[PDB]
């Protein structure tokens, strides 16, 4: 997060930290959200060629958690497109973790929240990605969600689609690399509206909108692959 | 490093820490060796699809350094093969750093050292890869370099080639994920003989050899690309 | 607030900003909390010799509000002691303001929350007092509440009493001058637990605890002087 | 200033902005005049119970300055009377500031100017006190200095004394709360003749005279305390 603030343990009980080992032996960090005792939602670009993930839950300190579990299964959206970031969602199945003061699930949109585009709302994004700081402590910031038409002007033709939700970064506050897969939340409603997907090619301090996977567009996929009806 | 010893600043003044941003926006960690005031040597598998790298020099603490510079260019070996890890070597051009007590170059082989296979010598591996502890301090271990014929037996056919050098990990002291690109050095002679390239398909705690790029096999490529003679 | 973060309009809908004119003609700034359509809770040291207060509601920008009203009555606790800061609470009666997305009351402790000392809880304090920054934007930070016995060791004998609630500032994050009267809130419960009362004589960056009026100790006084049973 | 004109940086290079912290911890704003590289002249009613002051020099924006220094000492007039505002003058010692285009001293009266009562001249008042607009830019206005006998009639007995100088505000252009301590100057002669001291009990928009400390009555006190001759 660039120009973010430090969270304490317990501020964002749904935040997951993912230490990912890939097929080519590299170690990747991404964020994710606890959506169920057995499930983490993250981005497909984080884990589509992963071999294993260690999931950290319940601490603001990177690589610490009061629950550290290993993934049992990784489900990346079959139609994820690497080149456009279309369908950039994935599910990590974990061993049942018991909720706690520090570990709690985020709510997913139901009912008519499924028809809300959330324009002009301030939402919270959090993660341990590149920051201007030193810190190993979970950071967060607020980005206002803008409408898709305004957002589509900022990127090549075809990148911003119905299933993308963009956040404005023109105050210089932004997700940055390593924040991928992280939660974009309507705090007041404890609602997950987006999964961090992509930053502009111009970089994290460009003032360009950040693209997120719009969670209402993937609630069928989630329902269906987890077998849980939210 | 699994079951290594804890280093401290100044112990390994040639060690570079590399925070890599890939073309797909993921954040990767690898190590490297300072070989000149403007050049880092590392693995092609770390950076072959990289867009920029922050280089940390002179501190044993991960993401800390008395010099923190950004890559000016990345030359990856054009014949690198991802599937076999053949020709796994890359160069990061950086802005001229001045050597201090904590930042010094490692010698590269030359003359008759170019003909030495270094069989059955203890060499030192260092890095911030997966250990048994969640630690941010640089770790190191000593591994015995074995002969290629002995190493080859431990791998698929054709993985161990003339340009591979192997270190025995049968005491369970091993490089692991994240140590990629790191230096394999003859401490007494302050000589770089290998760059960490690949762990066994069996993982890190299997007692199996680790392969490294044999630096003596790439000294031409290094002088061609850097423009300097060693 | 020192080392605080910026709020946006709507983050803290209960925050009041008070532009106070005193009996000696000086202009003082303090914060306060909207506890009812007609009532603001603040500190007695802010307003005990005030003549009028302009109350700003509904904006993070200082001296702006979507409701700017003038006080009708100021009620400072009759037993406020200037020298020890004992009983440092006051009520400002305002013209009925209609709640809004941006203007909402904070809850006051009821039931057995009246018996909770709130030790070891992270709470949020906010205001437009001295900061290290430039900003005219409402700032906030988090301070952990410590127990009174630990807190009493940090001040002269007799300052910390049953009706004081202290917040720890040893990470360098603190209320500072101008934050007086401001809210100390359990965000999760939308609960007002303290009113900013005093900073150490050593100043805002001393690492000493900050004293607040413990709101459970004044719920009778509030009930009684507002005539509202919370 | 009610109904004043908007200044800009460099227009009033002698104007100081004072952010005062009182002994009771409240944050107060007053203005002052730069009279030497190490001295601010202001009102005793602003700082007589002050503990420290941040001094803003060289910017028309409130809490901005090309020089921002902290008070080294505050000398308040020992005979100041709060109730009558008698002897309302104070000195803030600051670290030597170098005069620039935006920071310059104002001349103090001397020789025969010490005998001039300055009746019926237009002088300029400036400050960041209450205006009709919520603005952070320095405001100014011209007020006609009237004779003490005429001023006295507009106040209680004994408030207007030999050391008071009054400015007429009957066009509704008036200093107001927050302008305290500010300069009252003969622009054409760049001469300081008054320090804003008190507004009428009727308020700022009443058309009543404003009292100022007559600087010619305190030129001895100023040289005694600063140690400099004018």
């Amino acid at each position: 997060i660039i120009n973010g603030y430090e969270a304490y343990t317990g501020l964002f009980p749904y935040q997951a930290g993912l230490d990912i080992t890939l097929q080519d032996q590299r170690r990747v960090w991404c964020g994710g959200s606890l959506i169920d005792n057995k499930w983490i939602l993250t981005a497909a670009h984080c884990v589509h060629d992963a071999v294993s993930v260690v999931v950290y839950l319940g601490s603001a300190v990177q690589y610490e958690g009061e629950a550290v579990v290993n993934s049992e299964r990784i489900i990346s959206h079959s139609m994820f497109n690497p080149d456009t970031y279309l369908n950039d969602v994935a599910l990590i199945k974990i061993p049942h973790v018991e909720y706690t003061d520090n570990i709690q699930p985020i709510r997913l949109p139901s009912g008519e929240e499924l028809n809300n585009k959330f324009e002009n709302i301030w939402a919270t994004v959090s993660g341990w990605g590149q920051s201007n700081t030193d810190t190993v402590i979970l950071q967060y910031t607020y980005n206002l969600v803008i409408d898709n038409d305004r957002c589509a002007q900022e990127y090549p033709p075809g990148i911003i689609v119905e299933s993308t939700i963009c956040g404005d970064t023109s105050d210089g506050k932004s997700p940055c690399f390593g924040d991928s897969g992280g939660p974009f939340v309507l705090s007041d409603k404890n609602l997950l509206i987006g999964v961090v997907s992509f930053v502009s090619g111009a970089g994290c301090e460009s003032g360009k909108p950040v693209g997120f996977s719009r969670v209402t567009s993937y609630m069928d996929w989630i329902q269906q692959n987890t077998g849980i009806k939210f």
